[PDB]
């Protein structure tokens, strides 16, 4: 009866170490892309999760833990 349901994904950030990050939102779909400063190459990457139906583009959060992990997350409509 009192449920807040919440979308939720996590991404294992560790191994490609990303100098940043960038959490974009549009069009039912949560693109997460990262970027590792050549210390001789330019590494990328870019992952993309389909939203739930009905979700609010503007109340995807997302954070970093110490550990790593990147969480990101929306309340359920």
């Amino acid at each position: 009866s009192h449920t807040a349901d919440r979308w939720r994904v996590s991404l294992d950030v560790n191994h490609f170490a990303p100098d940043e990050l960038t959490v974009k939102t549009k069009d039912g779909v949560v693109e997460i892309t990262g970027k590792h400063a050549a210390r001789y190459i330019s590494r990328c990457f870019t992952r993309k999760y389909t939203l739930p139906p009905g979700v609010d583009p503007t109340q995807v959060s997302s954070s970093l833990s110490p550990e790593g992990t990147l969480t990101v997350e929306a309340p359920m409509p």
